[PDB]
DNA sequence: CGACGCCCTGTCGCTGAGAAGCGTTTGCGTCG
DNA sequence: CGACGCCCTGTCGCTGAGAAGCGTTTGCGTCG
């Protein structure tokens, strides 16, 4: 099986860093393939602050976006997701538009 | 320092044994001071398996069900709980339908 | 943010805290 | 609902499964 935990975080759990820790620009990304988080859409392995997929249903990490994927191509701020008690990422609620989403 | 402590136990770590000493009838429970634990609903303490609430922030005895309190006031099945690393308590949920719980 | 002056002389953050289980305890309803 | 007889001798439900991320990777139009 090659599919990762899926851990809810609870809302209470976020904090204030890593709302800081939420990327502002694409090009200001650090990557570490140990402490990174890969984001669905652009597929870059960094340290930022990503979204949580809250929906029991989902799996693996296709509920991680980072912040410019998230707001660039759905409009939506990843302060916002992380703080969404009910919040689902682009491809449990079917409109995820990433290269290979859209494609099949 | 009258709490138990809460220890969170990783679903990787439920056995099988375990989970066959699930209670599916609470009149074939197993009562025992020393070895037994005691669910929250029904607040009696017995050698059956009982859930492990997995929310850092429980404590104490509040999170343990016995399998016919959880499927009958809650419609959950405790093997399926076991097997959920985000299973919260009802407790924690604020939904816990017990006679102290729903008294306040 | 922190000294500054004002009158009504003042207050929040963090940590670790937040029971458990024995006793009197088990659904519904008609009935003696 | 399930045997029962019929001819065309038969099929669905659950479980757990359903990637992730390095490499070749970053918008538009102009124009040399
Ligand atoms: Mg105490
Ligand atoms: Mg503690
Ligand atoms: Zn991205
Ligand atoms: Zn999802
Ligand atoms: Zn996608
Ligand atoms: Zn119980
Ligand atoms: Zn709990
Ligand atoms: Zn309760």
């Amino acid at each position: 099986s090659m599919t990762l935990p899926h851990i809810i975080r609870p809302v209470e759990e976020v904090t204030e860093e890593e709302i800081r820790n939420i990327c502002s620009n694409s090009r200001e990304k650090i990557y570490n393939r140990s402490l990174g988080s890969t984001c669905h859409q652009c597929r870059q392995k960094t340290t930022d602050t990503k979204t949580n997929c809250r929906n029991p249903d989902c799996w693996g990490i296709r509920g991680q976006f980072c912040g410019p994927c998230l707001r660039n191509r759905y409009g939506e701020e990843v302060k916002d997701a992380l703080l969404d008690p009910n919040w689902h990422c682009p491809p449990c609620r079917g409109i995820c538009n990433c290269s290979f989403c859209r494609q099949r």
